[PDB]
């Protein structure tokens, strides 16, 4: 399992998957939230993917630099950009965001949507990444992450099998193993289709509790300034499935 | 829920050629004989209407008891199964198959001593509004004495998880029957795929959707349709109905 | 699940039994089991009930312990003979085609008779398990002991009715299990399912009849056995209610 | 168990109980919600109680007629009114709201906060009540109810026992029985104090599910106009513990 | 904890407790079941208590000998008998039914209702008791037990606290410890009253699973002849909270 | 929430005179001896510091091993119990009681070969910030060799319900120990009353509050405090720590 194998497998279907099987449908709202903080300056998406968020941002006239480790994901992105009327505002960068190498450039916002931070499989690595994000922010800037909230996510300890989504001729199931000590989720997204085809798309995450994530930020030189349930600024509480957290350079 | 092509027809269409072959808990419940006795006891020894007759799991047991049964069914393939069976049945001449949608019954002058809907058939109509319409049309088809009987999953005793679930339905030597399902406790809908995995590598999916009603609500729907509840059991063998009953069988008659 | 022998477990799983990764495979306690058994073996031969592919037999042979292995499954037995020919100590493993519900070993006696990894529970009834225990007892020498490793229902927290679970993940397949539990007949009846990236599906069915400790102990008494020690595993960790398994040692009764 | 025994017991502590033991802290918000619908005409609260909502409404210059069955609850109300700078705007009525008897008077809003409609132990009785509320609405009028939402309320079937709230020198527990058929909750709120004292305060509800409630409203001649999670108009979904529903006369 | 302390405490309330707090309301049906098996000969109730079943049997003209360890329970029995028109047919015996001592006398039925046999805290003791019951049966005789069925009882592993019953001015709660190895239930029935009154009634049970109980009977010289869910001969299955089992002397 | 009179002190004050008398699961864990052996092994020839020494359930077994112990305690009544026991104990002179709040230790020049907090004592400090401060101070009191040892509930294996719960802790012939608690999974706080109901009609309430930390988080706290983790067990007998371990015992030393 690489930094890359998530992207590699899923690239060509990431955008086609229906409902709960796909990524969350908050592209537009995410773009507004980031854009609302971005002003006229450029922003850095970590793990830009197929640009689910980047393109909505470019529609708002926001320059976005997308770091991505996956060749195949990156190709999807560049394909979509060439067809997008605003593609020129999306700047794809091949690279590993655990070890960003962006030189002089600085950003008004650095964000990681939909568990991207949790794609780095260790607390250390996540602290490194945050510290790096910090160092790329300009005076005003902020760091925005969207993360599963373990409490509200009600994660069975051990192994689990669940129904993700139904289509007319396929089902989307997920088989997974949870290690509540390492705090890791390791899983297969399974697609079963009529007449018997089976496709498996594996992923691993390391998650953090909020109190922990906030201390991680603190070590990174970040301090938390707001926390919501989603990009529409809904109230965050214990039963929130996700959180959106905004951080800024610390005193 | 993102099963964007679901008809009043696609349940039947898919399942017709295996509906009768599925073992144990995978197949329909094994109370055909009982349900026929139950309905028959209620026939003014006269013709009854099965809503969603299917392959005739109930209709043929009724024909064996000398009861005339009109079966309304929306699925071309189920109806083909039913007709193919009737030709071979020694009493098939007592089963009258009707192609049609029972949300919009059109049977003219004919009246019935019993209109029934077994095994969640009524909940196949995906709406409270539609269900009421159907009950009222049932009511209007009953003769003086007549009654309307429904067999329905009882939400309480069915202990339905909120949200999505995945479950083992039945095991065979060379295949498993699983169910993948989505429950919307507000819309009160169950939306699901019955999955059959086989030693080949083969996979067949058979989707279904239900809108369920709670007994208090269902009784109020019957009241709106001009029916009043006359009895309620756990099964067609008249076992006592209580909170932990998985299903109920309810009998309604025209209102005062 | 209508067509289940004493054979169909083995027949199906033999060529993959040894290949399945992590939790999908048999427990990785072969060496420890051998040690545990060897310590009670002395200088005499031991009888493994349902020797299978020799997951425990070969570790025993490595310790210089002679092992007679009873197995009903042609295919399992063939795996065993194949590994024995290749093993440096294969000669110390004695395979025996037979059904251990009806052992027929004549004059031979054993310093230990053991059934690992729920093998005793493969006999689908309380009656058959008693019979087998009685037979094992009658095959022990003076000193001998009878050793079983068994799932502990309490610690195993079995749901009532049907369940479906993820057993293990591989890069290109998943191992699932579909099961039915009958808490009254105390039976577990299941399919181990392997889905692979091809679209291939392989099903491997099994059936167990479990027994609660208090009940198994009574069964042993009726068979002329009395319990001497109980652990959680072959490393002699303390047995308690949340132990997923137990290892019980019985000897002939006074 | 009368229409009366809920109030009779709880009156003298209803307002003193802390946190989750007391009634919800949305009196102000309720008042605002009702007031916005009130226009220039008087409104009718069903089971006004101690005036937790009535008085906030009076602060907004809205005339409130309060119907209540419990002598002791009513006494608490009148006591608070005399002290309240706007007490004269609250009009207490002894009576059973299952059998309202208000003659010619008409209201711009009839409301029932905090499960009050659910105090009537039968679907029949609830329908009568709604029909009667309908007939007391002027032309524009609306009927507002706040009700537990069974889905979001995740009610165990059968008996349960639970912690309600903690004080320095008491605990608030709750012993209850759920009949999922009759859809009734029958309970004792229990206060154990450090003295060795025990007080019990029993209550009964019959709840309805939203789709059922709506159909009841229809039979009463009402139609649903809006539904929220609370009086601040948050969105109502499956996991909403309560709902607030606004109904108006039907076409 | 004695073989006695169950009875001693509960005697004066055993018959007064409402609903689910009381003993099951199947006394009449029990008597009918036992009478049908009784033939012309006398029957022996183990742990007769306050004669919840013995008196209904007397009403059927059946002679009942009742063994009881609890002085106070026995006193309740004798008090009811004197008042009962058929009390003369109930023969109380002070004694411990783990160690019956009835000499020459033989019975057409020996029975233990409502977990009575589970009152002996050990597999050994229970076998002994069965073997003695066997040895007291005449030729035709049968041994009858009513027992909690652990499967259908869905017993939490570990401690629990539940609501047993509700009264207008008291609640019945139960605090409990389950040892799934020893197969023991150890508990306090708790009554809290509006006074400030707390009463604790402790009990212990050792249960057996059916397969195990049947093996026990085999060791005692009994073989199982029929099993129901209750004395009305409803069908026993996994979800049956109790079972009624009828044994007879073995071949 | 509404226990608005909760000090560093009100746990101790209330429980002191029954802390040692409570049976089975209601009392503190019976691992005093084992803790003492574990700590003494790390202790070397310098004094050890117990945080929240309480009634000396661990201190006295240590003094039995000839180890000098300084016990910080905030509770007047607990300390009174401790002093009472020491006077009667053959080795009490080795136990040195200190009135103080270990969130704000003030021990001057003295240094320790071990500083430990047993049975969730560190979690008595109701905040992540306070717990770090306390770890940093412990760090600063350790000599060169020194280690800092904590015994803490492991939330994963503790399987804490989210929200409020009510449970049976222990049973006596004439009293039950129940527990009523509220769990805030965001604040990571447990707040509760231990309730004793007795045959008299008597009610005793003993309230407590914890802030727990997950191990990964606790380690990062230790890192911020200048500590690095050197070993982790499930208990003082060094059994293996895993997901289903109810507690953990963690040893930290000064960082490179
Ligand atoms: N270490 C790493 N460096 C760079 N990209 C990474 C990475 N680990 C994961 N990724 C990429 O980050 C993405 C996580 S998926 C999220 C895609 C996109 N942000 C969206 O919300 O739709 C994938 O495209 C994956 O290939
Ligand atoms: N709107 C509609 N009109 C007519 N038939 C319908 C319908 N919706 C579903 N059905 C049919 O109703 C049946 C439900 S299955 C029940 C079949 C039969 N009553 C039995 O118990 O065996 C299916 O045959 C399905 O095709
Ligand atoms: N009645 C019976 N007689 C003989 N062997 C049996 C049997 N029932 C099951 N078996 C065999 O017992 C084995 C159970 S698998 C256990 C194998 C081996 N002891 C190990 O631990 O790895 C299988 O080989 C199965 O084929
Ligand atoms: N049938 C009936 N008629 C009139 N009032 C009733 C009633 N049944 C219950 N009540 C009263 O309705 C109130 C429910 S409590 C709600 C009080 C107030 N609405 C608040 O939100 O704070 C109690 O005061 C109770 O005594
Ligand atoms: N070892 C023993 N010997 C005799 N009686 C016992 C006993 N252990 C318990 N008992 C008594 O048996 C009774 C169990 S309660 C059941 C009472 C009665 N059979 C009924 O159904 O209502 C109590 O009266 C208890 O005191
Ligand atoms: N902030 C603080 N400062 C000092 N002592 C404290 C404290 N908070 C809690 N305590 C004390 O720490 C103890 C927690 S209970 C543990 C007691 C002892 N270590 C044992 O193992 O048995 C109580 O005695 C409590 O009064």
């Amino acid at each position: 399992y690489d930094e890359t194998t998530y992207g590699d497998q899923i690239a060509d279907v990431y955008d086609e998957w229906p409902g709960d099987a796909g990524p969350p449908p908050d592209g537009r709202e995410a773009a507004l939230f980031v854009a609302a903080l971005a002003a006229a300056r450029p922003v850095l998406e970590l793990g830009v993917g197929t640009g689910r968020v980047a393109f909505p941002l470019a529609d708002l006239g926001v320059e976005v630099h997308g770091v991505e480790s996956s060749e195949p994901m990156l190709d999807k992105l560049r394909e979509k950009a060439a067809a997008h009327p605003n593609g020129n505002l999306v700047v794809p960068v091949l690279g590993n965001f655990a070890k960003l190498d962006l030189g002089e450039q600085r950003y008004s916002v650095v964000f990681a949507a939909f568990n991207t931070l949790f794609c780095l499989l260790g607390q250390d690595e996540q602290i490194d990444c945050m510290r790096q994000a910090r160092e790329l922010l300009e005076p005003g800037g902020t760091f925005v992450v969207q993360c599963l909230n373990p409490a509200g996510q009600r994660l069975a300890t051990g192994n689990t099998f669940g129904t993700v989504e139904l289509e007319d001729t396929a089902v989307h199931l997920e088989a997974s193993k949870h290690d509540p000590l390492a705090q890791t989720l390791s899983a297969h997204h399974i697609v079963l289709s009529e007449g018997g085809g089976i496709r498996l798309f594996p992923y691993r995450l390391r998650y953090a509790y909020p109190a922990e994530l906030d201390l991680m930020a603190n070590v990174a030189g970040l301090e938390l300034v707001e926390r919501h349930a989603d990009f529409e600024r809904r109230r965050f509480d214990a039963s929130s499935r996700y959180h959106v957290s905004v951080y800024r350079a610390a005193a």
